[PDB]
Formats: C-alpha cells, structure tokens, sequence
C-alpha cells in the first residue's frame, strides 16, 4: 500500500486535460478535500499504461498484460473527486516525473503534500518520456471519448544529447503551461475538462495562493526542474528528486536564481551526475544537498510500495532503508524547504535540520566523491 498522507488534511484526486490536444496540458490533481467518504483513487488507470511500461522494460507486451493482471485494481488513497475544501487558498507545486513513468506514479508525494495543504499538479509530458500517455486528436475524438495513445519513444545512443534536451525544454513548457491553466482557473476562466469527470473545475476559483509556487520532480523530472526555474520565474522555489542531470543543455547552469534542493538516494548517484548538480551553485545562490541513506534511485516513485520487501529488493524498487521511513524524510525536509522559500505560515520548520541532513537516515551533501 502506498501510504496515506502524514498532514492534517484529507486528499482528494481528480485528473483534468485542456485543452483536449497532444499540446495541451493533462494533469492529476491532489488537493485538501472536503469530505473523506469517496472511493479511493485508481493508481494505474489504463490497460495502454501496462503497454507502455512493457515497451519501458524492453520486453513483450504480454508482460504488459501481465502487469495489468497483478497491479490493475491497485488503488491510492484519495478520495476521487471529492469537492476541494473550502475556505483557504493554497500554495501550488507542479510535479514532473521520470522517464517511463507517467502522471499517477508518484501518488505518495502528491498526497503527503496534499494533506499538508498543498494542491498538487503531477503533469503527464507528452514527449514521448512518458511510457504512455494519451490525448484526443480532433473535437469530434474527445466527445466520443476515442483515446489517441502516445508510445515511449526509444532512442538510438547518437540521439541521445540531442533528443533528451529537446525533451526537457518541451517538459519544461509543458511545466509552464499548467501552471498557467491552473493559475486561469484560479480567476474563474471556464474551462471544459476534456475529461468527463465529476469535479467541478469551478471550485478552484480563488483556492491557488497565487505567489506560492514551486516545482518539483524525480530523476527526468528532476532536470525538468532546473530548466523550468531558469525559464519561469513564477517558479518560486525548486526540489529535484535524485535528479538526472544528463538532458541540461550547458547554458542552464548559471541562468537558475531561484533557491534549488537536491535531494538523492545513495546507490543512484554517480561523480557526472554530481558535478552537473555542483554546476548549479553560486555564491548568491541558494542551494541544499542531502543523501538518504540506504536508499535507490526507485524509493522517490510509487512502485517502491508495489511488492513485498524480497521481491521489491531483488527489482531495485526497495533499498536497505524502508520505504515509508525514506518517503517521509524526503516529504518533511521537502515542507520544510517550501515553508522556508515560499514564505509559509504552516510549522513545516520543525523539519529544518532535515535540510541539513541532520538525521541517524541522513548524508549531509553527498557520499560522492568527485575529485
Ligand atoms: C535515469 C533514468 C533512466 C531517467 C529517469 O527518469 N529515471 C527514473 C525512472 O523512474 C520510473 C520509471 C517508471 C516507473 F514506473 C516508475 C515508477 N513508479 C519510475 C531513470
Ligand atoms: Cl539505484
Ligand atoms: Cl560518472
């Protein structure tokens, strides 16, 4: 089971596309819900998601069946469509996940954040990084409800520079774009959800504290983070969750103002990727590095509470350290660091010297040696 949230408020979930087209924005939303009475939330909501993570795996899309067999009813803990609780506005992160992974994958961030009185937009990119996505092709298509899929594109090894960067510049836009639809909503703006669901996108009219925003995201995502801060400066604050730094053109280095939060496993990180973050800093420039110990690359996604803690091991889904434990340190230093940047008024600075690493679970830094 993917835990609930550790925060005061109850979870809702939604998903919302527009426009309906390969360039619009499609999300999950994780929000403080009104009532917690619903039906929990469907983790992997299409048989065309367990293709594409076959297609991911490089294997046959038999497997891919058999994927949907064993995780196809699997739910996370939202209240699916519950009404958004009322009465307070709240600060916005957009979260953007990894190569192979798809919207719905990183439900425990998003509820844990959720539950602390964030709304949360996980984008699903339609760069082809996605191991599936979809999308509508024409009016007449989306109406009918005629799903267009959109398939991980696999890359020969001399597309690799060019094509990761062309696709974290495309992720970052697609970062910007639903901040912009969500902040449209904010004022009021009808929107049609391309998706016929029964949450009414008129409740978010005046729910977005409209300065808060920040960006956050795992591995491709956690380069996606670095290049929407240096091109969005509505962008507050970033967190990059065992970033993979390879998609940076070079030029992005020095052009990120914002306050920037590393947060790693200890068995993913390798000195190239290191040095890369290490790019990052300056002397005006706030950033923070911290190493969760006994924890892989895969503790940041969803897939990390799938399978029992043999199996999980063996796939590298689980490290040394327990899953939850390494969850919640991410998740707490993560609310400190906002609280911190976006200037919250919430007691997420009790958290602060997770920040600094300052835990028996805790590397302060790196344990990468790049000299
Ligand atoms: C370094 C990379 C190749 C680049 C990158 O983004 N990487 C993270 C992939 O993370 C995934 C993928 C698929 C999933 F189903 C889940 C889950 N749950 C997580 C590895
Ligand atoms: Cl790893
Ligand atoms: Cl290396």
């Amino acid at each position: 089971k993917i835990p609930r949230g550790n925060g005061p408020y109850s979870v809702g979930c939604t998903d919302l596309m527009f426009d309906h087209t390969n360039k619009g924005t499609f999300l999950r939303l994780y929000y403080p819900s009104q009532d917690n009475d619903r039906l929990d939330t469907l983790w992997i909501p299409n048989k065309e998601y367990f293709w594409g993570l076959s297609k991911f795996l490089g294997t046959h899309w038999l497997m891919g069946n058999i994927l949907r067999l064993l995780f196809g009813s699997m739910t996370t803990p939202a209240n699916w469509n519950s009404p958004l609780r009322p009465g307070e506005k709240y600060p916005l992160v957009v979260f953007s996940h990894g190569l192979g992974a798809f919207r719905t994958l990183y439900s425990a961030i998003g509820i844990d954040l959720a539950s602390h009185g964030f709304i949360v937009a996980a984008v699903e990119h339609r760069d082809r990084s996605a191991s599936a996505t979809y999308y509508f092709k024409d009016q007449s298509a989306a109406e009918i409800g005629d799903k267009s899929w959109l398939y991980l594109r696999t890359l020969k090894q001399e597309e690799e520079t060019h094509i990761r960067n062309e696709q974290v510049r495309q992720r970052a836009k697609e970062c910007s774009q639903a901040l912009s639809l969500i902040l449209d909503i904010d004022h009021g703006k009808p929107v049609k959800n391309a998706l016929d669901l029964k949450f009414d996108m008129e409740q978010l009219k005046d729910s977005i504290d409209r300065e808060k925003i920040a960006v956050i995201g795992h591995s491709f995502g956690g380069a996606t983070v670095i290049q929407t801060l240096s091109e969005d400066q509505r962008f507050r604050c970033g967190i990059a969750l065992d970033a993979w730094m390879f998609p940076l053109g070079d030029e992005v280095y020095s052009r990120i103002p914002q306050p920037l939060f590393f947060i790693n496993s200890e068995y993913f990180q390798y000195p190239a990727n290191i040095i890369k973050m290490k790019k990052c800093y300056s002397p005006d420039k706030e950033r923070k590095m911290i190493t969760i110990r006994g924890s892989v690359h895969q503790n940041f996604a969803d897939f990390t509470f799938a399978t029992g803690k043999i199996i999980g091991h063996m796939l590298k889904l689980k490290g040394d350290i327990d899953s939850n434990v390494a969850i919640d340190l991410s998740n707490k230093a993560s609310l400190a660091f906002l609280q911190k940047h976006l200037g919250l008024h919430k007691d997420f600075d009790q958290w602060d010297c997770l920040i600094e690493g300052d835990d028996e679970n805790l590397i302060p830094g790196t344990n990468i040696n790049t000299t």
